[PDB]
């Protein structure tokens, strides 16, 4: 089933490198910026969005007026909410690099995530686009056998759970 | 969808030629020999395992951090498990060979195991390796209508539930 994926537009946290998860961060200039490029680029079907400021305003700036759906929330870091990608021990820098066995304290797995994240994508009855971010965006990827790194304020297009289709990045 | 069925490295009991199921035997070194050996060819896709050691070890040398799922368990052989298929009564043989009419004293009927293991496949949301067992691989090979025997440490991929990618026999 076609489905488009937009991971949502800048926040602070992106030039910083701090790990953010369900930290309710606005979008900077430039992220709205980006969300604004989006309109008139993606397919107009049924929009969802992740609940987060900077997921649901991208949706809204990209002339969209999407579902809220929590399922479609980045990772919940837990206590590494907000730490600096470069200070980050070891064991969950490579849990990440390699994506998997990642469990932070007071946080979510990297297997409740992707569980959340598949359970969330069976349930959808027809093609839409879909905005969230970048892990969620990574999770569906690397499934689907690709890497899952893309650009804040670009988008994927897939045919689920079988193949990418196309990406999709403006500047 | 994509799923790599992937057959533990071996046991003593493969060498041995003997009916290993639930009995949870560890890898021998040559076993993990085969399981690092599937580090360089195996996808970074999410993954699974039988929670019996071999399966879990494998999974481990290979470079993954699985979901345990005991459906994924190759079929409990009972009062038979640890039996030296040679002296396996003929009729034990055929049913095994066939692929139907199983069920040993104590253990699983081969009904239920296929129950136990298509169960677990149709619940999958996504791709996927599986860390399993020569009769798991079987028993999804047999679905697709082909020979489903493969060695130990080797891997099959499937387009589940339409047809065979490829094999990897190292
Ligand atoms: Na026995």
């Amino acid at each position: 089933m076609e489905l488009w994926l937009v991971r949502h537009g800048e926040t602070l946290w992106n030039r910083e490198g701090r790990m953010l998860g369900w930290t309710d961060l606005p979008l900077t200039a430039e992220g709205e910026a980006q969300a604004r490029r989006l309109k008139g680029a993606l397919p107009s079907l049924p929009a969802f969005s992740s609940d987060l400021l900077r997921a649901r305003r991208t949706a809204e700036l990209a002339g969209f007026s999407p579902r809220l759906y929590p399922e479609l929330r980045e990772i919940h870091f837990g206590a590494l909410e907000g730490a600096l990608w470069e200070t980050l021990d070891p064991r969950y820098k490579e849990a990440l690099l390699r994506f998997q066995g990642f469990h932070p304290p007071g946080g979510e797995s990297l297997s409740a995530f992707q569980e959340r994240v598949f359970r969330f994508l069976e349930g959808l009855k027809a093609p839409a686009v879909l905005f969230t971010h970048g892990g969620v965006v990574r999770a569906v990827l690397r499934a689907l056998g690709e890497d899952g790194l893309v650009p804040p304020g670009s988008a994927v297009a897939v045919d689920w759970p079988r193949r990418v289709l196309v990406r999709l990045a403006l500047d």
